């Protein structure tokens, strides 16, 4: 799975261990090893969200499968809960792109997870 | 909606207003309102566009909706214009992937618009 | 076609010429025009991938067509190749995300391709 977080908020307000929180708590709720996750973190990014410039994120999150209504509910409860606590973003400045990868259509390795 | 623009043209050239132009015209052509309208500019990117690094703009727009093909056109125009006159991008070195998102498929707030 | 490639490799391990690099090996790969390739390099970031901060890729192709599970593949090694051997990438740190763009869904020069 890839998990990426486009913000903007300032980089020294990115606490250390959030790649590794992340990391740990997609592992968990995705189901897949914590060796098949990465993670993407940008911050002190020129966004507005609803029109205004209070922290917010523009986040996607790609997985070979795992991808659903109630699944992705259940992501976004976790997600933007790590991003409140961690990152002072309110659940309703955050938006979270779903997608449901073929595994023909993910390069890895020099080859694709087909 | 969610509108991405990268760019190579420098931050100062990107001017004062702009985010919140993109909300109100996004907000018109879509139809939804400007509060649900999430704008992210990335300038001083290192891109090439047909091998030159003229100024050039790779952008994404995603709806819940509001995509199709007579829309994308009218998008198209409405915001290679934009980018043309505000960014001084030459249209024939835009692009711009649409988009239609299954409301499942979007995470906000805590859960999906679903 | 539209590559995008971001990295925590530094910006000065980036080689000189890279980005015309894979513009062309990217329209032989595709047999697509050069003047249709748009290649975008984002370093210097913050990312992890298998809770590791050691060298890796997170990218992107797009392109009308020329998608598919053997193209995929050949374009895999294609660039972990490239990425192996010019931002000294390990191949099993990269992943690529390959959408097949529908014609009406690609905005360019004030209009779509479709």
């Amino acid at each position: 799975p890839m998990f990426i977080v486009n913000t903007n908020v300032p980089r020294a307000s990115v606490p250390d261990g959030f790649l590794s929180e992340l990391t740990q708590q997609l592992a968990q709720a995705t189901g897949k090893p914590p060796q098949y996750i990465a993670v993407h973190v940008v911050p002190d990014q020129l966004m507005a969200f609803g029109g205004s410039s209070e922290p917010c994120a523009l986040c996607s999150l790609y997985s070979i499968g795992k991808i659903g209504g109630a699944q992705n509910r259940s992501y976004s409860k976790l997600l933007c809960g790590l991003l409140a606590e961690r990152l002072r973003i309110s659940p309703d400045r955050v938006y979270i792109n779903y997608y449901d990868m073929n595994a023909a259509n993910v390069g890895w390795n020099n080859s694709t997870f087909a």
